[PDB]
């Protein structure tokens, strides 16, 4: 009731007494290592696996159990230290599944390194918001989704050096498939090597009755920013957490969060995924008419064209509103999902998913900071772990179906996608 309200208050108070500047940008390169890690393993998955009837798909349904599983533990046993069991699975997952004579052994040891990275994206948000004051919270929050599309550009780049061709079989020995994907773990080894020099977060800890071991992070937070700036029963405890973000308080809030994480996320991964399946369909019936680089160059030029999206919506958060970011951004999206549809040409097509990612990293961003600003630390990994186990589901919901209607249907995944952000902004548009 009213302890609640004051350790908010007091705690925000202290955060913005430490300062911004130093602490907080080193803890954004080591989470950013993490959430490129996420990338790459969704990469991997998604324009990888099928290298190797969508069985590729099984490593989403792993990240969204480790998601919520991760997500729930990381309000019990702290956001550091699950961020770290997350990443060591997901990395000696990855490590093995390199080592190992088969697909129905490498899928395997493949989905449980999914399940380990499932956890990285609720738990680096949940764990990065935990040292940002109010006025610097959306705009710093706001460039980690950058380093989602850094590993996926990673990604790429090493499937088109390594593996540039599609012979992937597991039998032989010290194949080059093999050396991808250690080296697909390596950003995954250096988040969790660069994420045991990071305190846990000061705000668990004082939820956790240790307001010594937070008193001391927090000092930890303050010393560095100045000096360099001049002088079991677990379950049921994740079981009430969570249904408490379906309590009276919560359960508006909780639903209308899942119904716009859903749709963007189906949108997004099913469009996606497809798109350069639309490229190599439109390409093939060009030739009949008359590889790998070509996801590599598209990568790219996401990355390249989420950018000024993401600076501008980085910059305006914080001003023009998240709510209204949320909705706006939606909208936008949605429209130009429709636009996608005229790209008759490929030269076209890839400026119109360009425009399609510019215009929605902005309502990434926006959705990001709402669904930490919207819940608790009592629950916030929890909340933001659930909705992110939703965007697995809506991505498995979306890329299955996207690819299915390839060929046979030219601007249906595009209506589909057109619709669902319908739905999706509509939901944002309601938020409190
Ligand atoms: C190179 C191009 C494609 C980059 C585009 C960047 C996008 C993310 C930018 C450009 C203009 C921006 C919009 C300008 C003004 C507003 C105010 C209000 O209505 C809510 C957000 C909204 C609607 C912004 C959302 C983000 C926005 C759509
Ligand atoms: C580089 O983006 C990432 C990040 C993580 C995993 C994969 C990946 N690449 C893709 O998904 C392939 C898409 C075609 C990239 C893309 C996305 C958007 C919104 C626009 C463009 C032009 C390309
Ligand atoms: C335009 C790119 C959107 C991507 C898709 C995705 O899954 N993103 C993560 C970033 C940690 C998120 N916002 O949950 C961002």
């Amino acid at each position: 009731r009213k302890e609640r309200e004051e350790l908010a208050q007091q705690y925000e108070a202290i955060l913005r007494e430490c300062g911004h500047g130093r602490f907080q940008w080193t803890l954004y390169f080591v989470l950013g290592l993490a959430l490129m890690a996420d990338g790459v393993e969704v990469f991997v998955v998604g324009f990888v696996l099928p290298s190797a009837g969508m069985l590729g798909l099984i490593v989403y349904l792993g990240m969204m159990v480790g998601a919520f599983l991760w997500g729930g533990l990381a309000d019990r046993l702290g956001r550091r230290q699950c961020l770290l069991i997350s990443l060591s699975v997901n990395s000696v997952f990855a490590f093995f599944s390199s080592f190992v004579q088969g697909y129905g052994t490498f899928l395997f040891c493949r989905l449980l390194s999914g399940v380990g990275i499932g956890g990285s994206i609720p738990i680096v948000f949940s764990y990065f918001s935990e040292f940002l004051a109010q006025e610097k919270r959306g705009e710093h929050l706001s460039w980690l989704c950058m380093f989602w599309m850094i590993g996926g550009v990673y990604a790429a780049a090493m499937a088109w050096a390594i593996i540039p061709h599609y012979g992937w079989s597991f039998q032989y020995q010290f194949h080059s498939w093999r050396v991808f994907v250690l080296v697909c773990a390596f950003p995954s080894v250096f988040a969790i090597g660069a994420l045991t020099t990071q305190p846990e977060s000061p705000r668990f800890f004082l939820e956790n009755g240790k307001h010594d071991e937070a008193w001391m992070v927090l000092k930890q937070v303050h010393d560095t920013n100045m000096r360099a700036k001049g002088h079991l029963s677990l379950g049921g405890q994740v079981w009430g957490n969570f249904l408490s973000c379906f309590g009276p308080e919560y359960r508006r809030i909780t639903l209308m969060m899942m119904g716009v994480w859903f749709t963007m996320s189906f949108s997004y991964y099913g469009l996606t995924v497809w798109f350069p399946d639309m490229i190599r369909h439109l390409q093939a019936v060009d030739y009949a008419s008359r590889g790998a680089y070509m996801v590599y160059f598209v990568s790219f030029l996401g990355t390249l064209a989420v950018l000024p999206g993401n600076i501008v919506s980085a910059l305006l958060m914080d001003k023009i509103g998240r709510l209204r970011m949320l909705a706006g951004s939606s909208v936008m999206s949605c429209v130009s999902c429709f636009f996608l549809s005229f790209g008759n040409s490929e030269s076209a097509m890839i400026a119109l998913l360009c425009l399609f990612g510019g215009v929605s990293i902005a309502s990434w961003n926006a959705l990001d900071v709402l669904t930490v600003e919207l819940y608790p630390s009592d629950k916030r990994t929890t909340a933001f772990g659930f909705l992110n186990a939703l965007c697995k589901l809506a991505a498995v919901l979306g890329i299955s179906i996207f690819t299915s209607f390839v060929g046979i249907t030219k601007a249906a995944p595009i209506l589909f996608a057109s619709a669902a952000l319908a739905l999706g902004s509509s939901l944002a548009l309601k938020l409190p």
